[PDB]
């Protein structure tokens, strides 16, 4: 019983994790193997970003100038490339806390855990979601960058994120291990900014599911809607449209609590047009949508 | 920027987890060096809690009938006692992964973070607090007994609460890791209940703090109070009561804000009376209670760990 904002445990992660240092800037850089990846900014000044140049910049470099470090022990820096918006290094040593990983690239409305670090030190952890418009509403001060995203199923590590830029509106972008940022955002101190948000509708109703999974159920009506009718209201909220997909996945949900999706929609649709009127829902003053379906079977199932 | 609950990366605890086997009763253990800890109730299987006495069942139980597991490698027990709700196993081989640590007992109100264990497997980490009513309130399925509460100072791991129950609310109590329960409660069948709890003010008030720190100031108002007259209206909305112990404990956030904390405390007065009118405070729409003062000042100011 109860219901919390879960993170996955960080260990396997906190393994990888070093600092990347060239000239003044210092970032976080991923261990795999014997390859060290980091953000490429890592060889921008605070002045290079305003228009930077990264093919200029790298030519610059000698595996010298990369000064890589594991805790106290400095890395020998071997070899390096760049790859989409990731600095590549070969270092002369493999890292025996490599666990087994890949590398994803997940959809905006899925969650992942992310390891905070400064200074290749990991800092804390905790749980988010890319939201539609591909940023992350995280915790990042500055030197952070490099941090990852991740998730966990069974033994192996699936790295999701790395973070790069803070955004005017103090949101944060990065892209996944292959350097592609999410979004349309650059590495650049540019004027861009995300477009309008919106809720994440799917894990919303994952989330009242949860709800009534412990016992918070004042909301529930005798009501029923068709998905047409509840996406006219949905969308009058800035709330995603439905699909038969996603009503698809609440089905497990839906058949532990003996609540049809289509029923949950009737009693969110009325939350949406009538409010909360100070009430609370697992403890909640607002509808949360930063749980996927999945991660609600996981905690309650 | 941004702020968020965060947990202690677990790595460190991950590393002491262990599954512990009585019969048809399985659950979490920490192993530090060559002793393994777990609750006793461990040995109760798939026996009634109703009232047993745990002196003697385990005056009976032998080394081989306890199970312990960690990864692939069942550890062998080469001998066992009781520190009040807890079991101890010894086991021949000290833990490689041990970290520097000690056991603490922690105060109400004051936070940890939690690694959530099934069958000696971490599983998830989330942060919480010790309720004033001296529960936490988790998120715990059947078999993450044995899982344990942790804070990590530089690279110490602070060992203060270990997962025992749950209450008939759906709350959780445990104990310290000196097997000494947090609360009055017992590690029986019994008829067990949650007093009334209330809201930390202390952590209200550093989260205040918090938002003041990133910008977010917009409640701050030009008036002040006493100490009497702000608990006259904070616990009428069930807030603890604030003592002058827990004024000084702000005593750091104040001067790095330059805002008094009786000063502070006519805000949350004004804010606990007339409601936020639809405005957030740090992108939330209610007061946070489970972020402590130095819980502020280490994400604020700093703060990493080796």
């Amino acid at each position: 019983s109860g219901f919390r904002k879960m993170a996955f445990p960080s260990g396997k992660v906190e393994g990888c994790m070093v600092q990347v240092t060239c000239g003044t800037t210092t970032l976080n850089g991923l261990w795999l193997d014997d390859t060290v990846y980091c953000p490429r900014h890592v060889i921008c000044t605070a002045e290079d970003m305003l228009n930077p140049n990264y093919e200029d910049l790298l030519i610059r470099k000698s595996n010298h100038s990369f000064l890589v470090q594991a805790g106290n022990v400095q890395l020998r820096v071997i070899g390096h490339s760049m790859q989409n918006c990731l600095l590549r290094l070969k270092v002369d040593t493999s890292n025996p806390k490599t666990p087994k990983y890949k590398f994803v690239r997940i959809q905006p409305g899925q969650t992942f855990s992310v390891l905070a670090c400064y200074n290749g030190s990991p800092s804390g952890v905790y749980q988010c979601a890319m939201r539609p418009n591909h940023t992350i509403k995280g915790s990042f001060l500055n030197g952070s960058c490099g941090s990852v995203g991740f998730n966990i199923d069974y033994d192996c590590v699936s790295f999701c994120y790395m973070h790069h830029m803070e955004l005017p509106t103090g949101v944060h972008a990065g892209t996944d291990l292959e350097g592609k940022f999410y979004g349309p955002f650059v590495d650049r101190q540019t004027a861009q900014a995300a477009g309008t948000d919106t809720t994440i509708t799917l894990n919303v109703l994952a989330w009242l599911y949860a709800a009534v999974i412990n016992g918070d159920r004042w909301f529930l009506n005798r009501f029923t809607t068709t998905l047409n009718d509840f996406n006219l209201v949905a969308m009058k909220y800035n709330y995603e449209p439905l699909t038969q997909d996603h009503v698809d996945i609440l089905g497990p949900l839906s058949a532990q609590t003996g609540i049809a999706v289509l029923d949950m929609c009737a009693a969110l649709k009325e939350l949406l047009q009538n409010g909360m009127n100070g009430r609370t829902i697992l403890g909640s003053t607002i509808l949360e949508d930063e749980f996927t379906p999945f991660d609600v079977v996981r905690q309650c199932s």
